[PDB]
């Protein structure tokens, strides 16, 4: 099933054989950048020819890329560094992948081994360094482990609770001669050991029963349904409950669909968190009960019975304690309850209609909205624009702040893996790097990055690559010459005192700065600026139907908040639903 | 002697504490980009009359940035950045400040104290992340150590060896009101008990003695005498003794000098690096005996009687074991020595000029050349000019590379600190940045960045930062469209293979890319491009003269290799001293 | 409501602030050896008039007296030790209480500051050594937090799961003058923060509804319980629900009661562990779900709803993923439970009675049992006769092995906290001290040390402090001349081969070695030697109506196994019920 370019009895070097690894596992795709401890892995690499490497412009748009290209197609992100500077570029990365549970390998070259703790050229401790932001690390001390410990990192990195794996590699072991044996066992039994075994009727049939005997029932979606798409939603075809999604979850289930209550959270609707705020039953799946959600634990779905099915223990009871727990897949759950929900339809007899309308009243009453002065563009409606035009089945990454929240708000999701967002550590920059991997994943995809002038420029680099990979990326950047989010807490928090939230240039404080149309012209990309909300679908139009990379510059009046808004920490009743910076 | 802007019984928050305790201790710059957890903090800083802040594009920046104003300064440099995202992208900075010993505090904010520890929104144990990249660092758990841990931070920032110290501030202690006892003594019983006491009489005559007996003296500076500008050379003029510096120590002793036998080591002149191989006695002050500059150890001064003087017990005889050691500073030391030179001149009769003569020969049949190709222009001979033009008085930063290394040969350093370079680590895109913190430092300094087409686009975000702040900073592009440092070894030791070193279109093989000057243009700052060597000098003159910033596209043959060059833990006779790319 | 030896304005020694932290906390008695580190702290402790020092033999009889002190009274036990040997000899005691749940402070001496980490004199990084084991550890680093640190300790030690804490002090903190500020806020927001909140009454509903549609219910308790012993006993009252204990949950229901199954686990007795295996309901209060337990996970209560009570998150769902959980005080659950089951008789009608018959039959096919050979002494029958002649109501304390087993198996315990013994690390030796511990803390009680040859030697000089202090502790010494639970395992999984499992001298193997009677002789306390059956009852009694520490050698066949007996990880259908070593 697999054909090596040497033979089984031809010794090469480490690094070849890390090569191979990869190939074995799969991998077609890596993002690295060349350094001096690496230099062997990238000869290595350009000896083989199922795998590419996309050379990013910076160590950090290598991390961002993979986890584009991970999260978007579900399969683990692959980037390789050289050591020291290179190495500590990819942390940001890291810590992002760990917090969102996306799968990531990545790869990095140290000095030689005697070289090791001497402050040697360009060495950093960074197994040292990332082992509280990675799910696991090594350090190779013998090319005879290379094969194994490949093996074991992706094996660690896409299993359970998907993460960050980061495997250091000394030039001296990349170079050294060796025959490997892939037949190598992994070493993992504690792990193996605790791996979730798949649900029992027993658990799922009680939860069956808590719905039949609930009249309020709301679903709680996470990240962890991204692979659970189909059993999800005939699991509410066959229960008629409301789906409440979380930033992670959206496209779990369709945003479009009448049963959706979209997102709930700090920037959740008025309905999403109303439901959650009066559920009798919560039906947490595959999330992970975060601050932006819950806000005050106390407060958060106080009056309801609590099922929360998660692949981690350590999440099950870490937040809020359950009256009902299953450790293990949500996807095998969902498929568990789902036969038992066909085979009992008939004494079942489901029907929350009353609470379903309870809630479209509410959905009626405070639904999402946004203001338009003038011929100015509501970020909001160009986003919606987007979604129209691209009939939502655009795959969409974003950089952090308020574009992020009305991308999120503003576009509904067909399917999981469209939406592509940093969202427990909530890293700027990582919109246009992301989008990158993503493109690369999906070829034939409309991949557009939703950016902010903010984040977009701290990756700006990545253009070039982009040009030169030839990637048909989108740029939709909602310029508002602000640091959106900082300055809407200025505003209701701080009386509007500016603290180094303005990204333009003081001197001409009317004047776009920097003109973001000549970063793209920098890298021979396609670019124009819209203003007017007239000119908006055309120009949208247009990067659509240009074929290639291309960058829309949506000018934004900076007054626009993000609303609703539950203050952090607070509690549904908190919750703020008007106002702006004007 | 200080000024509040609080009643000394008046209580304040805890942001505003940890400004007053930076005014106080005479910050007057800081490089901070607001995010959520520290918006206390930058609102703190605007109630502040004494502070500036300089906004960066990217923490990254941030960190660079204050590496460049206390390198340039010889004071501490100033980040702080939010959680989470903020703090991981400061990493690079921070190993980067450690590795060189430059005195660094860098502040981050953090979740509630409460919310540590459970996963919270943008939070990182940054503390566990950085403790193995930092000189030391702290989270802040009360508010009443506010005064003492800043106190102490820039204590052992700035005291013996030079590094960078982080402090983790939780939000809830930015907001604690409290009233500041400034008054708090330090616990640092440990450090300050182990710190080097002035050296000994007994110590340092021996060391003349040594000198007095010796007939091949060699002076091995390095980093730790960017203080020591006046006494060392007192010291050579005493003694008459060639030295030869590190990349860490140029303009400890003027380049230009006579008695200057410049850089030593894998890229150091062939009569340097053959002074150290043939002394009788090496006088290694203020270095660390780096692999770049020993190559194989037992090769390395193996006939000569070494005398080692470092602020770190622990660098003495870390690497090579000397003859004679003093820990201690070198600036003591050196005046110490210069007294008892100067009081047995008489007896001494330092007479060393059949070594100098010897090396002069030396100096005379291998010195310093590259090639001119029709009208290329010669990357060398662009900071042969720039030497020229301004006198040999700008303040010069770089990135990494070839770059790096011809800026570091063809430039004669006048005083110290006037080279900024990542030297340790390496890191690129540093040369940017750190420029930006220099120019702040020196206003009215002439600052060029003699960078790297890959090392300036990785941070080329600080564009929009230089003309926002106005600083007249100079950038000299060497551009090569590659990885040159890295091509070099390809060539060198892989057959030229090319394994991802180009950074230009290889749609357009025969084009620049990126297109430099439309960065430039994007943010406001004038450049041009140069091609002819003919041209260079008016192009040069041209960017010096025009106020502000400026950034000049130096075009350049790839092929160039720099020379000389002692491969990775070669010996001297191992140099090589002829070939390139072509 | 407290009065200190000093003003309010009186400055003194960190020492004597550190023990009035002490009594300010209640303590009246402390287990500490002088050593030079700790010499102040003994110098402080003779200044107070309300803490006693009970001086042991050796560190370790330290912790495992303060062990027995805790774990006998429900207070927090105190150790003192010097620094260096001192410190590193409680190692064990503290990995102990942390295993078992035990509240410990432990104190322990550390050279000056200045010399910390200078490898001075008597000097190991204990708080670096003892972080693993330990439920937290603290290095004061100045006098002025000594108020704090043993406040926080304290409450760590209590709250919540109950565990060891060590404070590290250094010699010249304990030096240095000042006057303690006992005003000072305790810095634990997020443990506190943390803290379980009392259960509600939804969830507790929720179980009350579980035990109502049960047939088969079985009660799981362990050592959560200790301090549940009335709220328990009301709520098996009121249900009538079978109670199967773990080792550390002895005594929290009357081993003596009809619904009483006794102990479950490797050696717990057939019926208890038939009742799990087959049990539809498991109501698991205060217990870990400990491997010697539940065997093979997947097999231990496969066929029932698991309910489970834990004072630690941690806990639930770490072996065992419960169909309901509950983060919390048991206490406060059994509480909230009893009112509901009251005030709900009526309706509900519980009635176990078959379940229970079920169960009362196997009690009667297989009881514990024992069997007597001629006039040999069956150590079951000398700890059933103790059992007699002290009317079960004394404290036992037991070494670790097959006599331990014994010990729990036949003696019923009345009450909790009556049962001394070290289940999750099991350490020999802790049996001695522990007895110690307990009696300084029940003066009145009978405290009766059930120890084996092995493990009582292993600690024989606290026979010493016994004497000195006058403690009426009586030693009931299963002399087997072996190490008994291992030979136990020899016999059956490795063909009886002996390798180093028998205790006495080769050169006499029919010859009782040591001769303990000579131990007891050596430190002034009476004792006996018993070897027929016949004579065990007068010569147990004689130990009893003895006044004064007593010790009884009874010697046994060294033959005997603790049954019944399920292999590591089995099955209940792998209960070993015959043999021995014959
Ligand atoms: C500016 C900003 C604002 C934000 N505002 C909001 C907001 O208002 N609302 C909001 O929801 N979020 C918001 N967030 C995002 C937020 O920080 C959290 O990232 C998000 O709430 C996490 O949701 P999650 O727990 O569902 O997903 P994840 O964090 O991805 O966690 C998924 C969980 O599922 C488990 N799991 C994984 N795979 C499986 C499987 N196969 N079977 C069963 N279980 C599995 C995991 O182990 C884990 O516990 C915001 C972020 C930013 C940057
Ligand atoms: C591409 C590349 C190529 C390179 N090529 C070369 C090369 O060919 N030659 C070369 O020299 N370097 C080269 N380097 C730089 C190299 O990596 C090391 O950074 C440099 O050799 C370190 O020199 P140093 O030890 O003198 O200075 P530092 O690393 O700054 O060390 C200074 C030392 O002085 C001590 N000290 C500090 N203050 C005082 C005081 N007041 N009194 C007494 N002692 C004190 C310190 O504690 C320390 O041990 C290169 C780097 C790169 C990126
Ligand atoms: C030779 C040998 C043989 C052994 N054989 C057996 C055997 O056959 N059977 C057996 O049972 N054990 C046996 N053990 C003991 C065994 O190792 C474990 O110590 C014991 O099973 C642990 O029981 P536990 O979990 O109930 O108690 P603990 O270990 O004390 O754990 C108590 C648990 O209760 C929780 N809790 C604490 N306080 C409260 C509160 N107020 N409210 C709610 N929850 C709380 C804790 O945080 C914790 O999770 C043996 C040990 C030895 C040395
Ligand atoms: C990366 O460093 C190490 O891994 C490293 C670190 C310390 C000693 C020896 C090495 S090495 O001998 O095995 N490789 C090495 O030195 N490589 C390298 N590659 C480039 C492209 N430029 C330069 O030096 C200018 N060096
Ligand atoms: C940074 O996070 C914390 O420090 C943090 C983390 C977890 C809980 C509570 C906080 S907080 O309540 O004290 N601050 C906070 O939440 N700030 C904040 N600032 C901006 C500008 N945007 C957003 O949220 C979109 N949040
Ligand atoms: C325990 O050591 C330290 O704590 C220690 C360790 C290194 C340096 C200084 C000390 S100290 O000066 O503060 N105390 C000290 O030296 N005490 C002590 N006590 C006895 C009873 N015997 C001996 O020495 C034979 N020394
Ligand atoms: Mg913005
Ligand atoms: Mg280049
Ligand atoms: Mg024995």
């Amino acid at each position: 099933t697999f054909i090596s370019r040497f033979a089984p009895d031809q010794p090469r070097k480490g690094a070849d054989i890390l090569v191979e690894a990869l190939e074995r596992q799969g991998v077609e795709t890596v993002f690295a950048y060349p350094g001096g401890a690496s230099m062997e892995i990238h000869q290595a690499l350009t000896r083989s020819s199922s795998i590419r490497n996309v050379l990013p412009r910076h160590e950090q748009g290598g991390v961002f890329a993979a986890e584009g290209y991970a999260r978007s197609s579900g399969k683990p992100g692959i980037c390789i560094a050289t050591s020291g500077p290179g190495a500590t570029n990819l942390v940001s990365g890291l810590a992002d992948a760990l917090l969102d549970s996306v799968p990531l390998v990545a790869i990095t070259g140290q000095v030689p081994r005697r070289m090791i703790g001497t402050d040697a050229f360009q060495e950093t401790p960074i197994v040292e360094v990332t082992r509280s932001i990675t799910k696991h690390n090594y350090l190779v001390m013998d090319v005879e482990d290379i094969p194994r410990i490949i093996e074991e990192a992706f094996f660690l990195a896409t299993s359970g609770r998907p993460g960050p794996v980061l495997v250091d590699v000394p030039k001296d072991i990349q170079q050294q001669l060796a025959i490997p044996n892939w037949e190598q066992a992994m070493r993992l039994p504690g792990y193996m050991s605790r791996m979730p075994k798949p649900p029992e009727d027993s658990h799922l049939e009680q939860i069956v029963r808590l719905i039949s005997e609930s009249k309020k029932p709301v679903l709680y979606v996470g990240g962890g349904c991204l692979n659970s798409s189909d059993e999800l939603g005939r699991f509410v075809e066959l229960t008629g409950i409301p789906v409440a999604s979380t930033l992670m979850g959206l496209g779990s289930y369709p945003c479009d669909d009448e049963l959706s209550l979209h997102m709930l959270g700090m920037h959740g609707t008025v309905y999403a968190n109303y439901a959650v705020e009066h559920s009798d039953l919560l039906l947490a799946f595959g999330v992970r009960f975060d601050d932006r959600v819950t806000g005050k634990l106390e407060a958060f779905a106080s009056r309801a019975k609590i099922v929360h099915i998660d692949i981690d223990s350590a999440e099950i009871g870490k937040n809020k304690t359950p009256h009902v727990s299953v450790c293990g897949d949500v996807k095998l759950a969902l498929q568990g309850m789902n036969k038992v929900l066909e085979n009992r339809a008939e004494e079942l007899k489901l029907d929350f209609g009353v609470w379903r309308n309870e809630l479209n009243v509410q959905k009626q009453k405070f639904p999402l909205s946004f203001k338009t002065f003038g011929e100015a563009i509501p970020p909001q409606y160009a986003i919606k624009v987007l979604d129209e035009l691209t009939d939502g089945k655009a795959i969409i990454s974003t950089g952090v702040g308020q574009h992020q929240m009305w991308a999120a708000q503003f576009y509904n999701y067909k399917k999981p893996r469209q939406w592509l967002s940093s969202g427990g550590l909530g890293a700027m920059g990582f919109g246009l790097p992301a989008a990158i991997g993503a493109s690369v994943a999906n070829p034939d995809a409309i991949v557009v990055d939703i950016d902010g002038d903010g984040s977009f420029i701290m990756n700006v680099q990545e253009l070039a690559t982009i040009r030169v990979e030839n990637l048909p990326v989108k740029v939709l950047l909602l310029n508002n010459q602000h640091l959106g989010m900082v300055m809407q807490w200025e505003d209701r928090f701080y009386k509007a005192n500016r603290a180094h939230t303005f990204l333009g240039d003081p001197a001409q404080e009317d004047e776009i700065f920097p003109n973001m149309l000549l970063f793209a012209a920098a890298c021979g990309i396609p670019a124009a600026r819209v203003t007017k909300k007239a000119d908006l679908r055309e120009a949208i139009q247009t990067m659509l139907d240009t074929p290639g990379p291309y960058l829309l510059d949506v000018i934004c009046p900076h007054q626009e908040h993000v609303l609703p808004m539950i203050p952090s920490g607070g509690t549904f009743n908190d919750v703020i639903t008007e106002g702006d910076g004007r």
